[PDB]
């Protein structure tokens, strides 16, 4: 009877796809990877798609292929998952953590521009919770200074910005982790319009192998390829994505309406034209307004059989980054990081599941 | 295409599909109870203390060397006669691979070659258990102990390999692979066993973002990577581990027939080690010397393919590949170079029929 904050929608279609792969005998990277990549080119309109074993690995090889390393700075929010900051550091580069908008939790072009230095080699905006960042404005800052923008689109499968899917141009990295809007348990995919970057990425995610003749190691690379077992699941889930996101939107709209007369504060919907994917439904819990703290709300909801998530504890408040970058002070991030939680949002939720959550929040206010 | 006999094919059937159904129905599809069961199963299989499932043996090597503190200024002794993943991971941690030769007939490093290559900078030794036979790991370990240098075993080929009556990795540290051509597979995956408590603790953190508990809630203690194994894959690996004994018994039957029926051909299998062992028979490798066989290795592979018979090359020595050839042009490894130019792997997988085996043997006799 526990209602988790997320659960995948796996059924007979996924099992039938798995049966096909197993029957074929070709279970690692093969035709299903190619079909998934072609499908994401059709979805986004971008040129190149590279399937990978996780969005974290995708970020690792994308930054590596761009040549980012010691002496380089990478602008990123602290208000994101730690994978991006970790990959910057593990390439020897320096994350430059910037604040986010206090109500949609995404970086602004002004904050990006203020943080640019002669060392900046990449800017990594996050499309947060299913809404897009103001990517044209961020891209314009990058273009003015000759700095590439790499989009963290983990939350943005099915997100549109000014009438196009996220990643229609430039470079973006999607996630297929279990709680994402389409999942193959673990997986990811990079889209890019940059031919050379795409060529480097494909080699660096598969041992650095390339043709100088037979394939051989051109420069050392990692192992981040996606098996066809997983790619086949992702194809089924992509086929379901439009309907899944429609259901998520219906649930989120009901949360927006029925929590309007509670002190719990959702994120604000951006003013630029978009279609929200509704990956997460985040609320801010301020004890002064709500009569209950964020941590206690999570605990009491759990005691009522209702799961919640924390997306995310800001990276700069975590031990490694807190001690390496003690000077970082990001007020909007710090205020929200202490007050946000994610309430249940997934397309297998019934109307009664949603009513249960809303009733509990009303009771706990 | 339907009549092509590849050099390997997985054995995936209703049992694997039923395991996948269970995980999907549960809704818990990434790392969870199937990972824990797989790890416990490998602790029971090997007798070792700690088992850490990972997304690939390459990733496992990456985080194991990282957890050991391997980095700039450190040397790591390894064969060139192995898969390039190990050399790459050494280099991508900033460390220096020190490539040594292998025995000319079993393609595994010797304690003497390891000892000769040790310097004050050596921080690890990585023997490879090749094709399903174990390296002489007690002798290699003794060299490491004498100099205080850890030995990390590449056991990708050695699921089901025994050495002096124990499974590979019963002590020390070893890394298994569950890639599609390995004797048990979940398409992509691997697993580290270790008897070192601190190393295991570091590895578990470093394969999942560096998360740990401060001296409280989990937080990044130091940056780590993402190399966890999904439960969908762990569930497949559990079925395949349950099948492993019978799969390896069939592989041994096939390999024994190759050993017998190629004995009167000029093709030269690897030699069986003199130390007590049980061979897993991951690969059946033959040496193709044009003087003895009347045909070259490359041409044999091409002609076998024209006959609908697949082969593999395990492996083109790392030091002969562009990056390593140009970075380490001074490396000269005679046994490795001789074999690398002459080896290929003929079909060996447990779903092969007796008639499939006869087809391979007949073609090799015809092409001699
Ligand atoms: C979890 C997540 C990632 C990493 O994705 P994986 O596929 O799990 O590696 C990156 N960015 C954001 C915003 C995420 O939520
Ligand atoms: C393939 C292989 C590896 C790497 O295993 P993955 O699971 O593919 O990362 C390591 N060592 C040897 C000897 C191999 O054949
Ligand atoms: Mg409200
Ligand atoms: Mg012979
Ligand atoms: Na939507
Ligand atoms: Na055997």
């Amino acid at each position: 009877d526990f209602l988790p904050f997320s659960r995948p929608s796996m059924g007979d279609a996924e099992l039938a796809a798995l049966r096909e792969v197993l029957q074929s005998g070709w279970i690692t990277t093969g035709p299903k990877n190619q079909a998934l990549e072609e499908a994401f080119c059709q979805l986004t309109g971008n040129r190149h798609a590279i399937a990978v074993s996780s969005a974290t690995g995708g970020m690792h090889v994308t930054l590596m292929a761009m040549g980012i390393g010691p002496g380089d700075e990478v602008i990123t929010p602290s208000q994101t998952w730690v994978s991006t900051l970790n990959m910057i550091c593990l390439l020897g580069a320096t994350p430059v953590m910037i604040d986010v908008d206090h109500d949609n939790l995404m970086i602004t072009p002004e904050a990006v521009e203020a943080a640019i230095t002669s060392r900046t080699k990449a800017i990594i905006p996050v499309h947060y919770a299913g809404a897009p960042a103001d990517i044209d404005a961020i891209r314009a800052v990058g273009e003015r200074h000759g700095i590439p923008v790499i989009e963290d689109a983990a939350h943005a499968a099915g997100t549109h910005y000014k009438g196009r899917h996220v990643g229609w141009r430039g470079t973006a990295i999607f996630s297929f982790h279990a709680i994402k809007n389409m999942t193959c348990a673990e997986g990811g995919l990079i889209v890019t319009d940059d031919d050379e970057l795409a060529s480097r990425i494909r080699s660096l995610k598969f041992h650095g192998l390339g043709v100088d003749p037979q394939a051989e190691v051109i420069t050392p690379g990692f192992k981040y390829n996606l098996a066809d077992i997983n790619a086949a699941l992702a194809l089924v889930q992509l086929d379901k994505l439009a309907q899944a996101n429609q259901r998520r939107a219906e649930i989120a709209q009901r949360y927006l309406r029925e929590l309007a007369d509670t002190p719990f504060k959702p994120l604000t919907i951006p003013a630029w034209d978009h279609q929200h994917a509704w990956h997460l439904f985040i609320i801010r819990v301020d004890e002064a307004a709500c009569g209950i703290s964020r941590d206690v709300l999570m605990e009491k909801l759990k005691a009522m059989g209702i799961g919640t998530g924390l997306h995310f504890r800001a990276a700069h408040t975590q031990k490694y980054y807190r001690e390496r970058f003690p000077e970082v002070s990001l007020p909007n991030t710090e205020w929200n990081s202490a007050r946000i939680c994610s309430i249940p949002l997934f397309p297998d939720m019934t109307d009664d599941d949603v009513t249960r959550v809303i009733t509990a929040l009303h009771q706990l206010s």
